[PDB]
């Protein structure tokens, strides 16, 4: 009689767990900044060594 | 009879001089470009050797 959600997104590891039950009001997510998109046309993609890979 | 302009910035090295007197009409500053501020959000800070240091 409780809501069941099968986790279809590929995150689940069946070798670690089968099921999790919880009081979901005791789990909290803080949204500091909502999903933000910026578009750019100047500048560089660069390596960790500081080499340019796309200008 | 001349104003005693004390230099209150940190520039004055008092181990070099106590006072400087002059004909101030003989001292000229030429301004070519006034203090200019620009803000950047695309681009790179780079090394003397072409390496990227901040992107």
């Amino acid at each position: 009689g409780f809501p069941l959600n099968e986790v279809t997104s590929g995150v689940w590891d069946a070798d670690e767990a089968i099921l999790l039950g919880a009081d979901w009001s005791k789990v909290v997510i803080g949204i500091r900044q909502d999903i933000t998109f910026d578009l750019f046309s100047e500048g560089v993609i660069s390596d960790s060594d500081g080499k340019v890979v796309l200008n």
